[PDB]
């Protein structure tokens, strides 16, 4: 009890019942499950984002807006099936659902779009039709890819060869859905931006029953690697007919995300069911339960020790920003980023306090999405003269849209993650700063 | 040897955190254990025939479930004739003779406050009938389970009463309602339209987690290979779902419609069977048994000592089994309990005990049939080795393994207290 | 060959029975010394040329023990501690704070005795930095040392001696209201059985570090130094696990008061210091003062664990922190840094009185302040980094953690910075 | 059943901590020992303890063994030293609560390029005169432990061989060293001054891990209580360093000069076991036994399986002692090196055997005369109760108490393999 004496009396004790606190405090991974309480309330915004597949249940503008509404952070074209004049539609539809919310700044979400790729097929590598369609995602402006069937190193640098120098910015994330692609996971991952675990094909390569060992290792090797792993197929397939889901689909969605996954997919629930908000919405529902379940306490330790010492001045800030911001139960921890890396680098560390993204980058915005527990913020006022002003602008800005956005309050302490210089890779300060 | 080491996630179950032990999870690493989660499959129009029975309890069926919510006492008393035909037709090879439990699952109080009264009929045939186990159907206090108990009568007393946990009210009073139940099932059915479906998992959870502490068994039921009513292979969600509740610690997994009235029981059954193995290859025992160990309080009961001396020797030498001699199944839950690797391997006399401890995880029952020995320490030996032999057919045991065997120090119940290291030979 | 120094093999173990089988004779340290060294003064230490070489040998805080001797006698000894520790400030880089410590009579037969009284005030009036206070039993005996202090002793540090079996049954009130605690295992030792000093010692350590609060382990620690030029081996044992047990201070009486080999009884502390401070298992260590240090919405105590955590992850080489009264570097060496913390402060007594802190390496700072105040700041850091290099702490490649507030004046600590050397 | 005052004694709050902090914080000095003294004393034999009268004096404060330092003396000084301790302890033989077994052990000289002639002579009186036990001075490499070896010619092969690592090859060849020793000794006279006097806690600390993690007894030497050569109190440094070589793990701690000339023999013994007693009490069970579990290799020894699964029931119940009947003393030492709380009480028909297990911590020998049963399982069960007879007048046992008990299946040692836990009536 002292370790949370003086601060269960100033913060009070409704504050500690919440998210799932007395388990959070647990001293064993047992009395952990034994202190999870129905009754306790998430409070944290939801950290695991949602892709949905769109298609033609969900490819008009007016179904996208109620999706974005739902938690939709990732629209997803599945390029096994459909034109490029198709895909294009519905790339243009994503778009002004996304941009119908720009005219307030202090709200508008930004949505990353994924092309996911057909794959090589009988062949041994990049086809020809992929070539095409990587062309197509890059002319497009396409967030990131989801490359099909990754069996091994060579197969990412042929997809990254095709994309171009226009296409270098865009994440490649691994999709490993056969045998000599979880054998060859560590090539794979070391060349990639991310994994997918595309349990659909996976299932029916390996035997059903192992299905589970693969996506808890590649998770973990992903968490412990610090990159985004996104858990895909059947989470809720009952609901491509029906408006509520089984007892293992909620079950399997609420696992996912305590296994550690960053991202969580919907396919035919969302291209061609019946229900395609409503699977949003569950998702989202289920995600929000299980983040405020993770036992931090033995987690963050774990990540701490498995992670190889660095001399990465950005690595050393975000784990000194995660250790802050859990010593005062920090609402969130507000970061400034170019590319979205000083953003990773604090996700890779599962703080329970948000990560308050300021980028101007509306391409890193859109990425870091990939990330969990990231919330991109798209700062678009033009530069100060000064740029020690110009970061002060962009942090109360964080600051004042986390206000009016529903994340601080007046007295809460919010940890500040900022650099030296201008530009990319120098993030180096941490600060503390009270709320006013 | 090597070989050995790869095998059974051993490279994984020698990580020193959590998150190294899921790094080296690996699907190449076959499972060598016997499958120790049992599969209770509830019986209905697709598995009452007595000849689909028996492929089902070759399949891996364990406990056939009796739903008292559909179906007169006529049906179910044939429902058991049935069952028992089907088991009884392996009774001519006592060596790889498989008990199965019948247990019946109530209708429950419907609107009413307590105990209906269709309810306290359907409980008198259940003991009538000679019914191992009862599944208590929306329980919400501890008085619910005394009027259960009480409607069983003075000859009903050794039949095991599962608490079903269906409701707000049953989760509320979670630790009233196991203190007086021989144990729970977490009722995801009902469970997922009194509470919001999103908060099913953290109930399952704790419930499981409280039952873990306490050494009493614990059930996950409903909808986990829901697909396969209709169809020949489950959900990738589904497949996760049977996983996760083996790794969370239940104790059994249930079908419902799957085997009650589906086109694939036998397939349900043999899923369940293969992911329930490979998913107890893959739970992380240095930390478990670290916290079992360090959360069962101090005790000066000698059965109570003697299992988790028996559990720490196994772990030692990686021994194939532990053998323990029981009269009412308590001398193996209290090995159960700390979730050896070990089998264990319950001889008893009790046709009844051998059906009951299904119940708990990693118990192995075999029904001894022959008739005492005249030295008391000879008929201990003679089942000691029926133990062996049984084993030894059945897969458990090789030439060369080691083995712990528990007993006691006079006959009759209450008196466990020895733990011996044996070599196979 | 980094990793082969400073006991770092057995730094890495997972279990602390591997981190003892690892220990290695032929890994030798390499971090600054950092518990202090507390040498008594009397008739074998009391002239300027014997304190200069005392001050060489490691000395951090000088003893004054009133038992004996007039208040001329200590005037005296203050004034040749004084000049011994300003012969240095010719190149400061050799200069060296030095605290002036007071050791009280004690209340004898009697609360606070009338000698007492005038000793405190004496204390005062030479500007001493820190009280030793005889035999507290209790927390009123704590006020009353600190009411006889007055208004112009609110700055002196109060370390409560624990005698007997009193004082022991009463520590946590005692330590509530104190600045630290001495386990005075001479008085204890024949307070309560002699086999029992050890878990007192223990407990008190353990206590103190939980606190945040220093602590020192005294008496007849080198005993047989008074007469002979080497310890026994039951000596050395004990010095290194008074460090290993978590003391900040480790003394020395009758050993530089008035025995043959004052300077050797410093040298010898110093040494067996160095390697026990290597052969601490940080790695549970740091673990378990994470853990157990409650939860704060103060930020200093916030940006103290971010600031340790990112020095732990880098292998930094020193924690460069600005602090008025030393609190900020307080804060810092109670989670045990591996990392030397380099204070630096303005102030004179801060800098004598973070001695008492483990791992707190005072820099005074004597420049006149710079016009805008963003630019003080840095020149002070910059101050920092270069007696770092200058004095061995700090290399080019290596990492720091620098440690600052948002405005001047006490209590407003709450930035940390990863900083690169050249 | 046991009362809050038992669980106030002997740092019961410390010990069930969670952290070693904790642990420390919750050390206290009113929290009395109650268990018997479980690190032996070693006492050097010289002009100040040679007396029979002195000896009787020696042997009631706690010497378990007498150290007879061959680098003074003639081989007639030393016959009738060893003639005084064996009077001193055969007057105690009449009654069976005062009685105990006393080694003799052998401290040679030293070397020269290999064994010295004068070694060689008086390894060559050791084995004539019937020693337990030859402290090795100057241990550099395990050729040298082997040409003590030879030396023990073809009558003393049972004579434990204790290296004592006294300079810095010794400490760079400790693992050779201890693979072909029995245990060894941290001699810090000569190692503080071969190696940096600063370095020595180091060399000791290191030492200590490595055999307990070997399971192979450990002696700290030397200086332990220097000042008591000429002062009846030790000062609060020496008294540190005999708490801290126990908490360390050493199975014993030595007087040299303090009874071999000084003033105060006696009273150096007194000190030694009061603080034994309270460092004993002070150990964190906790985390040692699981660190030790863990670093301890898998075993299919049944001997070494038994006795962990011994240490962890006798944890479980808080037992008041582990008996364990034991022939050449190896099964006693396979329980002492997973340090239990409980007394292990070692019954032996060989009065070297009884001798030679004070090397190991927590062990205390009896001594069984009684002419053999004809049924082995009633020799068995004769020596049993003789241990339990000998600790309920000896103190350690009372009726109601449980007592974990060790035996093989069979005679003759290497073939232990059961554990029981046995209620005292
Ligand atoms: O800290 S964690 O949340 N949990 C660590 C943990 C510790 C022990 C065990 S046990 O020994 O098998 C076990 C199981 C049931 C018992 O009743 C019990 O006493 C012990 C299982 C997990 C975590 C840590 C990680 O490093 C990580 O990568 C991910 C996660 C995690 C992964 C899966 C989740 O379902 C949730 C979180
Ligand atoms: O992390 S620590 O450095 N050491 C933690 C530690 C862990 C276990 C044990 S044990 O279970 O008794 C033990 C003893 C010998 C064995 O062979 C073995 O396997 C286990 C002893 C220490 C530390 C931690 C603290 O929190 C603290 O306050 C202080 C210290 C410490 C204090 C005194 C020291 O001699 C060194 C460090
Ligand atoms: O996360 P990234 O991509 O490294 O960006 C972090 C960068 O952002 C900043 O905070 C602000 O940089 P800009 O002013 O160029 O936007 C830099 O100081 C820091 O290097
Ligand atoms: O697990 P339970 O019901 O306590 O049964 C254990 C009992 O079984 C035995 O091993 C054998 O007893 P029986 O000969 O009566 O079958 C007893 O020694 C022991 O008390
Ligand atoms: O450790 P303390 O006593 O709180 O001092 C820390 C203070 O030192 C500073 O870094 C510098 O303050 P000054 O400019 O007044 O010396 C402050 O920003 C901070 O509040
Ligand atoms: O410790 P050791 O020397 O292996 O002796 C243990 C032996 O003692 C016994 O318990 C009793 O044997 P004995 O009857 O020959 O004395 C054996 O069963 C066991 O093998
Ligand atoms: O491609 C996919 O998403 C799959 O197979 O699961
Ligand atoms: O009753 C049940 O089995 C349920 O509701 O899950
Ligand atoms: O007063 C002291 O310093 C003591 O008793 O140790
Ligand atoms: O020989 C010894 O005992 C020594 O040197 O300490
Ligand atoms: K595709
Ligand atoms: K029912
Ligand atoms: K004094
Ligand atoms: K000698
Ligand atoms: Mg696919
Ligand atoms: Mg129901
Ligand atoms: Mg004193
Ligand atoms: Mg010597």
């Amino acid at each position: 009890r002292a370790d949370v004496a003086q601060l269960t009396q100033e913060l009070g004790t409704a504050f500690f019942q919440q998210q799932q606190l007395p388990a959070a405090m647990a001293d064993t991974f047992l009395e952990h499950l034994c202190l999870l309480d129905i009754d306790s309330e998430p409070v944290a915004a939801r950290s695991t984002s949602i892709i949905a597949t769109i298609g033609p249940a969900s490819r008009s503008v007016e179904r996208l807006k109620e999706m974005i509404k739902a938690g939709m952070n990732i629209a997803r074209l599945n390029f096994s099936h459909g034109s490029h004049e198709y895909h294009a539609e519905s790339i243009a539809n994503v778009r002004e659902a996304v941009e119908s919310f720009a005219g307030s700044p202090l709200s508008y979400r930004p949505v990353a779009i994924a092309l996911d790729t057909k794959g090589p097929g009988s062949g041994p590598g990049l086809s020809e039709q992929d070539v095409r369609d990587l062309r197509f995602g890059v002319e497009h402006g396409v967030d990131i890819v989801f490359a099909s069937f990754v069996r091994k190193a060579s197969d990412v640098a042929a997809v990254r060869a095709a994309l171009g120098p226009e296409g270098h910015g865009i994440k490649i994330i691994s999709k490993i859905e056969n045998h000599e692609g979880v054998k060859r996971f560590d090539e794979i991952l070391e060349v990639s931006d991310g994994i997918m675990v595309a349990r659909g094909d996976l299932g029916i390569e390996i035997p059903a029953e192992k299905v589970f060992l693969a996506q808890k290792m590649m998770i973990g090797r992903c968490n412990l690697a610090g990159k985004p792993v996104v858990c895909a197929t059947q989470m809720l397939e009952s609901m491509i007919t029906k408006p509520r889901p089984t007892r293992a689909e909620t079950s399997d969605v609420a696992n996912a995300v305590l296994d550690g996954a960053d991202c969580i997919m919907l396919s035919g629930e969302t291209a061609k069911g019946n229900f395609p908000v409503e699977a949003v919405k569950m998702q989202h529902a289920i995600a929000r339960e299980a983040e405020a379940a993770v036992y931090h306490r033995q987690l963050f330790e774990e990540l701490r020790r498995a992670a190889p010492l660095s001399r990465d001045p950005t690595e050393v800030t975000a784990i000194g920003a995660v250790e802050a911001a859990f010593k005062c139960c920090a609402a969130a921890i507000i970061v400034l980023t170019t590319t979205g890396r000083s953003a990773q680098l604090l996700s890779r560390y599962r703080p329970r306090a948000a990560v308050i993204a300021v980028t101007r980058s509306a391409q890193a915005a859109r990425q870091v999405h990939l990330c969990r527990g990231v919330f991109p913020l798209l700062y678009r006022e033009p530069p100060e003269a000064i740029w020690a002003d110009d970061v002060d602008r962009r942090v109360q800005f964080g600051i004042e849209s986390g206000k009016l956005r529903g994340f601080l309050r007046v007295g809460d302490l919010v940890i500040v993650v900022t650099g030296w210089r201008p530009g990319s890779g120098y993030t180096n300060i941490m600060r503390v700063l009270s709320i006013s």
